[PDB]
């Protein structure tokens, strides 16, 4: 259960990306406190409410994406907070697959590090169109000469990957000190404190720089599944962001990828954050109670679709850019028969690279068209971006060009 969800404002999905320990979770937490001084309808989430898992506590990092909710005077936001650690890139990718825009967090003390670059590249391949930058940990850097160096480094870095690097907002602040003040005074408002106010600059930048997306409520329901868990009284919940269409309680949906046959079943509840909806609309980040299906039967990577709207595919043609050694790519070329991982939206699957009659070997830097045959069926579509990863690095970026099987 919970209270019922009211549609006051337009809804935008944002989230935090950036290298490990630079301050994504501290900012996410500072965002819920800051806005809750202006709106009573924001539940505040503290640092330890976000990295709450026993593993996260054990490693002292974020491992799981967390979703939190805040809103400004202008819109409603779901916010996804991803991991920075390299071990956990596939979690950053499924969290970025749900973003309409990202907040890249870079630490002023350190500047751009290897997962600042990798996160920019992956967020693009997974459909993130806009990026706002939060330069964090400015309380640690007195030399304002450094601040301008990092700011420019980050702009060059974004320009490299086809973002508007020169126009992007770059807000400078300290998330930890804005968070401490909101603790000392929970009602702190705009104007009172310099640090809280840079969190307000960031929120102003989100509101105005990241536009409310054109969503298709008139095309058939497609929802990429991000997570499944069981609510112990209710049943099995598949969570994700609704790419397009609508769900109502009572609708049937097929569970489409990663298995032999698809499955139909009935939607039995829709929830956004704590609250109930009777209907879920393109753009919503929802929980979807599924009837008569255990959490061992729906999984991350499948999509829920209006029945008969989509057919999973196995074999496609693609145009691929293979990263150079200097972007974190692999060092030596690869051959026909190469078996990396492929990432489309929230799904990841093994594929075999099949080079054309007359291409012996692909090298770092090569743009190239090969065929890939995946070891499981997956909802694909032409022009769908994807990423290739193997051995713990991103080795490629590509677009699906023609579905063959
Ligand atoms: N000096 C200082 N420390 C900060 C600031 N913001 C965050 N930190 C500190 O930096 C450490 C990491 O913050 P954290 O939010 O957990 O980083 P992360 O980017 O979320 N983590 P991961 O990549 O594992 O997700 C914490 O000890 C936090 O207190 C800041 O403005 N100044
Ligand atoms: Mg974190």
């Amino acid at each position: 259960a919970k209270g019922e969800f009211i549609r006051t404002k337009p809804h935008v999905n944002v989230g935090t990306i950036g290298h490990v320990d630079h301050g994504k979770t501290t900012l996410t937490a500072a965002l819920t406190f800051v806005t809750a001084a202006e709106n009573p309808n924001v539940e505040v989430k503290d640092y330890g409410d976000i990295d709450k898992a026993p593993e996260e506590r054990a490693r002292g990092i974020t491992i799981n994406t967390a979703h939190v909710e805040y809103e400004t005077a202008k819109r409603h936001y779901s916010h996804v907070d991803c991991p920075g650690h390299a071990d956990y890139i596939k979690n950053m990718i499924t969290g970025a697959a749900q973003m309409d825009g990202a907040i890249l967090v870079v630490s002023a003390a350190d500047g751009p590090m290897p997962q600042t670059r990798e996160h920019i590249l992956l967020a693009r391949q997974v459909g993130v169109p806009y990026i706002v930058v939060f330069m964090n940990k400015v309380d640690m850097v007195d030399d304002p000469e450094l601040l301008d160096l990092v700011e420019m480094e980050v702009r060059d870095l974004l320009n490299q990957y086809e973002f508007p690097g020169d126009e992007v907002p770059v807000i400078r602040g300290s998330a930890l000190l804005a968070l401490e003040e909101m603790h000392k005074n929970p009602k702190t408002k705009r104007g009172e404190n310099e640090w809280v106010d840079k969190i307000w600059e960031l929120l102003d930048a989100i509101d105005e720089y990241i536009p409310t997306p054109v969503r298709d409520v008139d095309k058939p329901f497609l929802m990429p599944v991000e997570d499944v868990f069981t609510i112990t009284g209710r049943g099995t919940v598949a969570t994700g962001r609704i790419e397009r269409g609508k769900v109502k309680v009572g609708d049937e949906v097929e569970i489409v990828g990663l298995a032999p046959e698809t499955r139909k079943t009935v939607v039995t509840g829709v929830e956004m954050h704590r609250k109930t909806l009777q209907e879920g609309i393109a753009g919503d980040n929802v929980g979807l109670l599924l009837r008569g299906v255990s959490r061992e039967e729906v999984e991350r990577g499948q999509v829920l679709a209006k029945p008969g709207s989509i057919t999973p595919h196995t074999k496609f043609e693609a145009s691929v850019y293979v990263l150079k050694k200097e972007e974190g790519g692999r060092h030596t070329g690869f051959f026909s028969g190469y078996r990396p991982q492929f990432y489309f939206r929230t799904t990841d699957v093994t594929g075999v690279v099949r080079l054309p009659q007359g291409v012996e070997m692909v090298m770092p830097g090569d743009n190239v068209t090969f065929t890939v045959e995946l070891i499981k069926p997956v909802a694909l579509e032409e022009g769908l971006r994807f990423a290739i990863r193997e051995g713990g690095r991103t080795v490629g970026a590509g677009v699906v060009t023609k579905i063959l099987e």
